[PDB]
């Protein structure tokens, strides 16, 4: 009548045969859960890593949150050990519901969340921790060197689903990366309590992501098959145009709570689900998902690549050059620094990256013909990786260049990527430089070493 729960999304119960690789265990089930854009994994019931940290010595700056839907929010009052957050926390719900906070259903925070969300009489604030692990604050998983060790304690330290491990593994294509994207690598850590939330969105260059709830009170999802992404953007646009102002930077990002009832309604397929503790939910490239904390827990996630990606990490880097938003990093200078390093790749990796590549090189070749034909005639050889960021976005689009530029000397240090060739200056095109990472004969053999590669 208010609220009408959305259908369960997949959940799922591998062997131990299956949960001995995530990646293959994510390939497998991918037919089925990118269908719904969130996927839940209950590990076999006796893997059980070990948490351990103290309460007392655990700190951190909790951000703050009011409770409204359709209400902007972005980024950066008190400092927290998880012990007085967690006695905040348990009291907060315990005054709110006048019960213990055990016997407060799940449906019925449910229910109450989005009637207060969606009430302006209601002005409801909670707090929430959300940081990148700094030994401030250190992983909620057990990591090298301390303690010699036992045959079950090592294996969670080396165990693929240790979050620790999966960025830094084999088919993330993200481990390959040389460049600081810290955002990107590191596991981020998720205190909450109840009501406190995250908004609608999905990950940066439309990465997969991996959630694990160390303990504590379930969290609530609700996802969104990629397939169905821009349906939801539509949606979200014309109830709330102000959060698609495009940013300044991306520490400006808007985001918002929406109602999945409202996204129904205009036939968005939206799925959820409630995560307990000791399970893993895992979302899928561009699938939007939001949620909310059923009470005090302890999450902690990380984003990752498969070779499955890479197609959809090209796309992401063009729609972003669409939208004038910045990028985390260059996907082209990924692919080149996989290709130099071809004699070490995986054979199916290899495979995967010559597919992208044989791509990059006709487009790269196709706009070269354009500025040429332009008037663009001088050139010269740029590390653009040698650059910091803010130093190679384009002047237009803020695409991070990496494979070519355009710059003129009215303007020094300024480029512009070779889409945007008439955005430069006034001054005529043979005053212009083409500044390139390769030339087509270097970036030919690059290729071809991936091929031997993948036999
Ligand atoms: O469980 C999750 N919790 C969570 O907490 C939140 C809420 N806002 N933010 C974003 C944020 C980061 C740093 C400071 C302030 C805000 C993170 N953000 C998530 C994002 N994706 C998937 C799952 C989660
Ligand atoms: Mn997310
Ligand atoms: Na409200
Ligand atoms: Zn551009
Ligand atoms: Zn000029």
């Amino acid at each position: 009548s208010m609220f009408l729960p959305p259908p369960e999304c997949p959940v799922f119960e591998p062997s131990w045969e299956e949960f001995a690789d995530p990646f293959a265990f994510i390939h497998k089930i991918r037919p089925i859960a990118e269908q719904t854009g969130i996927c839940k994994v209950r590990p076999p019931p006796d893997w059980q890593p070990p948490f351990a940290c103290d309460v007392d010595k655990l700190h951190f700056t909790p951000r703050i949150q009011r409770l409204n839907e359709l209400e902007a929010q972005t980024r950066v009052a008190r400092d927290y050990t998880l012990r007085t957050f967690g006695e905040m926390a348990d009291a907060f719900k315990s005054d709110y519901f006048n019960m213990p906070v055990h016997m407060v259903p799940t449906e019925l925070v449910e229910k109450e969340f989005w009637r207060l969300v969606s009430t302006i009489e209601e002005d409801v604030t909670v707090e929430y921790g959300a940081d990148i692990a700094s030994k401030e604050f250190g992983s909620g998983f057990p990591v090298r060197d301390g303690k010699k060790l036992s045959p079950e304690e090592e294996e969670y330290l080396d165990s693929g689903w240790n979050l620790n491990n999966m960025p830094v593994m084999e088919q993330s294509v993200l481990a390959h990366i040389t460049a600081d994207i810290c955002g990107m690598k590191l596991p981020w850590l998720y205190v909450g309590m109840c009501f406190s939330s995250f908004c609608w969105h999905i990950e940066d260059h439309w990465s997969y992501s991996i959630n694990y709830l160390h303990w504590g009170e379930p969290k609530t999802w609700y996802g969104v098959p990629g397939y169905a992404a821009e349906q939801l953007e539509n949606v979200m646009k014309k109830l709330a145009p102000e959060l698609f102002v495009s940013q300044p930077d991306l520490l400006h990002q808007l985001v918002t709570i929406m109602n999945p009832n409202t996204l129904m309604t205009h036939e968005v397929p939206v799925y959820r689900t409630n995560q307990c503790a000791g399970e893993f939910v895992i979302t899928f490239p561009r699938a939007y998902h939001s949620g909310f904390n059923q009470g005090f827990n302890f999450a902690e996630a990380v984003n990752f690549c498969t070779v499955d990606w890479l197609p959809l990490g090209r796309q992401c880097v063009e729609h972003y050059r669409l939208l004038h938003r910045y990028c985390v990093f260059s996907h082209d200078e990924m692919i080149c620094k996989m290709a130099s390093k071809a004699d070490v790749l995986d054979v199916v990796v290899a495979s995967t990256v010559q597919k992208d590549m044989a791509i990059m090189i006709e487009d790269e070749k196709a706009l070269r013909e354009t500025v040429r034909k332009l008037g663009v005639i001088d050139s010269e050889r740029m590390d653009f990786e040698l650059l910091p960021d803010d130093e190679r976005q384009c002047v237009k689009c803020k695409t991070t260049c990496f494979m070519s530029a355009i710059s003129c000397s009215c303007k020094p240090g300024l480029l512009v990527c070779l889409h945007h060739v008439k955005e430069l200056c006034s001054c005529p095109p043979y005053k212009y430089k083409l500044r390139y990472r390769y030339t087509l004969d270097d970036l030919y053999p690059m290729m071809n070493a991936l091929k031997l590669r993948a036999e």
